[PDB]
RNA sequence: AUGAGGUGGCAAGAAAUGGGCUACAUUUUCUACCCCAGAAAAACGAUAGCCCUUAUGAAACUUAAGGGUCGAAGGUGGAUUUAGC
């Protein structure tokens, strides 16, 4: 296999090879973010073996080639259901942290806009709610990701906490981020202020911001979330969505942004739907247009052939017949070259 | 008047019994979806009780639907017994 960890090495001529995520870069890039399925992957075959497409490819060339005083620039990966879209997004993450860029990944948007029991009223805003869990959580997988800027990067405004505590201007980012993580009442607060840091930081130069939302178009949805009266609730009185949604304009530079969709953990979408317009929304559409959408589909032959004999040579592929080409071909029309289903179809082979 | 007509009224539970419904959950519950999800998990569980509204009606206390409230018995059940090629 081409087990290799470089990411300046592949490019259009290894579509379809291997490009590998070293353990040390697996659990500090990535404690979040990574499909399930993949991570039970990662965790039995004790590699992290992503193969190279197209659309990762593509992206990449798009970030290599964009300029950080251009206003943010948005590209959105979208295709079919279990296509690779989130793998897509990880493998781009990855390089641009390799980059050393300063990645800001969230894991799945469908997470904080639904199943949410401990949702309490805002004291810095009454007209907003905050999600202490899902802040926290996601707080403490962006200190683990970006510990390296953390401390670098200085607040530029002083911030209030309580009548008692508050963050002075000047200090370290990590400050505002620990606050956040270990006082929990306030992390939600504490996570708009690191977005907002970061946006203006991006503007001034300090870094090159890479804003990596998955689900993007959660933002714009619906929210599953029940007021004390058994209201529903807007997906803009979520403090988290908000401080989103002002990251998604491109009325900043220093950076691009990328997202994904994904029709998986949706709320009221079809199934089937999966094309931009459909899962986000005449109103997510307007909000994120212009953006560059990249299409992510199913595996070529080769990129297929290449899945196969990946799992062959880890043995994953248990059944005796599987190695003969009549096995192959089952498999193939099985999965149609899906990428999720074939993985799932040879997870009990 | 053992005929005819009008007004009003029963119909409850000590209790046993037959049949049915809902369940005693994790192959489950909630939500989206209508099958690649996220949560819940000592909660699961009433179509019961009480209150309110609405529908029908001349009339609802006695009907039905919905909502609020309550969250109980129950934790796969003896001999026996029903049905299905
Ligand atoms: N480049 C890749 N290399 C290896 N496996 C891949 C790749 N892309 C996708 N997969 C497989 O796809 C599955 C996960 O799919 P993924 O989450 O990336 O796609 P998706 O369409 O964005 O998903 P969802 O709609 O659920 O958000 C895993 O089983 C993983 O092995
Ligand atoms: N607790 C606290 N939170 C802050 C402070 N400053 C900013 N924030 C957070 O950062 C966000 C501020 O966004 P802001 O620039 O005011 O956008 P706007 O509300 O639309 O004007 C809010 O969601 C707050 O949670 C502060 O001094 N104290
Ligand atoms: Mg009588």
């Amino acid at each position: 296999r081409t087990n290799e960890n470089d990411p300046a090495k592949h490019g259009d001529q290894h579509e379809g090879q291997h490009y590998n995520i070293s353990p040390q870069d697996l659990e500090t890039v990535f404690p979040h973010g990574l499909p399930p399925r993949f991570v039970m992957q990662v965790k039995t075959f004790s590699e992290a073996c992503l193969m190279v497409r197209k659309p990762a490819l593509e992206l990449l060339h798009y970030l290599k080639n964009t300029s950080f005083a251009y206003p943010a620039i948005r590209y959105l990966l979208y295709g079919e259901k279990g296509t690779g879209k989130t793998l897509s997004l990880c493998h781009v993450i990855h390089f641009c942290a390799k980059q050393d860029w300063l990645i800001l990944h969230i894991p799945d948007a469908h997470l904080w806009v639904k199943n949410c029991r401990d949702l309490l009223q805002s004291s810095y805003n009454k007209q907003r709610f905050d999600q202490p869990l899902e802040a926290s959580t996601w707080l403490k997988n962006f200190k683990t990701t970006n510990e390296r800027f953390l401390n670098q990067i200085k607040v530029q405004e002083k911030y209030v906490w309580n009548k008692r505590e508050s963050t002075e201007k000047g200090s370290p980012l990590g400050e505002v981020v620990e606050q956040g993580i270990t006082r929990v009442r306030n992390a939600t607060d504490a996570v708009g202020i690191v977005l907002k840091e970061l946006k203006r930081q991006s503007s001034l130069g300090m870094f090159h911001l890479l804003v990596a939302v998955d689900g993007i178009n959660a933002l714009w949805g619906r929210t599953t979330l029940k007021r004390e009266d058994k209201s529903p609730i807007a997906p803009e009185e979520l403090a988290l969505v908000h401080n989103l949604r002002k990251m998604m304009k491109n009325d900043w530079h220093g950076g691009a942004i990328v997202s994904a969709l994904s029709q998986t953990g949706s709320l009221f979408k079809p199934r089937k739907a999966y094309l931009p317009q459909e899962l986000l929304g005449k109103e997510g559409f307007d909000a994120l247009d212009p953006f560059i959408p990249i299409l992510v589909s199913n595996y070529n032959p080769k990129e297929f052939e290449s899945c196969i004999q990946y799992y062959l040579e880890n043995n994953w592929l248990q059944h005796e017949k599987a190695p003969t080409e009549e096995g192959k071909k089952e498999l193939l029309f099985l999965s149609n070259a899906n990428p999720s289903l074939l993985e799932r179809h040879c997870a009990y082979l």
